[PDB]
């Protein structure tokens, strides 16, 4: 089912009228994949999949269908109705979410530790994955370099 990577970085990358352009980020892979007194994995960067808790400090994230960002004072309270991909992504400095079709970012600092547990197919991301994107003859293409 590659399609569903190349949907989701299809909408990533929408760049200019002339891109050709490799795009390294922690994005979704085909290698692993998990379909399972809770699940935990660790040292993640990202997670995605077709109750997710992920653990930090002061900050942590959870999506229960509703996401939010909330001390232990929130910051993100978001409830959405359900080929996407969805998941989270997170930095030092930011969070990004991919729900229902669409991008959201939130910026705030906060030490994120590599613990994430869950209670639907998973896709747990540990590294940077590469590929090409070229859009310059008007339909944007995506492939391995
Ligand atoms: C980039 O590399 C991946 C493998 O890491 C390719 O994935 C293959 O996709 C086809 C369907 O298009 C599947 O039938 C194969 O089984 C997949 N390979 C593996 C190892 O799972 C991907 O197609 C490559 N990108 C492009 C544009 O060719
Ligand atoms: C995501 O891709 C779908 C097509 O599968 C498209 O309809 C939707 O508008 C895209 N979302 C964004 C933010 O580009
Ligand atoms: C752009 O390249 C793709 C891949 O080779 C091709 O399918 C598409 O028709 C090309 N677009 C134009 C306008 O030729």
């Amino acid at each position: 089912h590659w399609n569903l990577i190349e949907n989701f970085l299809l909408n990533y990358s929408i760049l200019p009228p002339n891109s050709d352009v490799v795009l390294g980020d922690y994005f979704p892979t085909v290698q692993p994949w998990f379909n399972c007194l809770y699940v935990t994995m660790e040292n993640l960067k990202a997670l995605y999949w077709d109750h997710v808790v992920v653990k930090g400090k002061p900050y942590s994230i959870t999506v229960t269908a509703i996401i939010c960002i909330c001390k232990g004072d929130c910051r993100l309270n978001h409830k959405f109705p359900i080929n996407m991909l969805y998941g989270l992504q997170w930095f030092t400095d930011e969070v990004v979410a991919y729900l229902h079709g669409a991008i959201y970012r939130i910026s705030f600092e906060n030490k994120w530790f590599g613990t994430v547990t869950l209670g639907w197919w998973f896709n747990p991301v540990y590294d940077v994955t590469y590929y090409r994107v070229n859009n310059k003859n008007g339909t944007t293409i995506v492939s391995n370099c």
